[PDB]
């Protein structure tokens, strides 16, 4: 149940503005404890849920 | 000023749940008219900006 979202913005300031929102969306979704990892000019958010799966068969 | 965000979820339903939110954030940010492009099992949102400005209607 790991969720990872990568945003490609022009500058760090631009991507940062998006990360702020993503953090709230993840927190409100129960994906608290998010970890952001940037490499070069791309930022990717990594979150994990402690209660959410799509069981089947 | 092109902003693109790619989310990697387990199932389509999972990613779709995130897309809905991203769409709202983009619209409120002035990035109205967003285009989503999925290929295989990955969904990526594509939005554009028509300049900051502080106008209104």
């Amino acid at each position: 149940e790991r969720v990872r979202i990568s945003i490609t913005a022009r500058t760090k300031k631009e991507a940062e503005k998006f990360a702020a929102i993503l953090i709230k969306v993840f927190a409100e979704l129960g994906y608290n404890d998010i970890n952001v990892t940037w490499d070069g000019d791309t930022v990717t958010v990594e979150g994990q849920l402690e209660g959410g799966s799509l069981e089947h068969h």
